[PDB]
């Protein structure tokens, strides 16, 4: 079931990804970033950890500084890590309820975040579309493109 009661901050790399998308930083803390990609390489339990944490900082979250330093850390560990990650990150529900809802008309978030979000939807969607258990963020990309919403590139 979806009831899970463990703070997402607590587990090794929630811990991590907690200092590195606090709204205190001034920019990205890259040797964190970093830290977070190996965690998630390296553990059984990182990927799934991270996301859970990622999805803490970004849901609900009005302060979009804390916002766009979270989406940064999602970028990086797309980037820098490998398909245990992708497979999760990809996923219908992780795409929707943490990088659609954000962009929603009900959440109204600035242009900053919308255009990072867009970015990842089509960058990953790109990147995934020959893999066949990475479909869910390709569907919602092109459902999105086929209900009206412009994307950059």
């Amino acid at each position: 079931s979806d009831f899970l009661l463990g703070n997402p901050f607590s587990s090794p790399v929630g811990q991590r990804i907690e200092k590195a998308t606090d709204g205190s930083l001034q920019s990205e803390d890259w040797a964190l970033n970093m830290e977070i990609c190996d965690i998630i390489n390296e553990t059984e339990e990182g990927p799934k950890d991270a996301l859970r944490a990622v999805k803490k900082r970004i849901v609900g979250n009005k302060n979009f500084h804390e916002v766009m330093l979270a989406l940064t850390v999602l970028e990086t560990c797309v980037k820098n890590c490998g398909h245990r990650f992708h497979v999760l990150v990809a996923s219908q529900d992780f795409v929707e309820s943490v990088l659609v809802r954000t962009i929603l008309p009900k959440n109204n978030p600035p242009t900053i975040v919308h255009d990072k979000v867009l970015n990842l939807i089509q960058s990953w969607a790109d990147a995934f579309r020959s893999s066949p258990d990475l479909t869910g963020v390709v569907t919602i990309y092109e459902d999105l493109r086929r209900k009206g919403l412009e994307f950059p590139m």
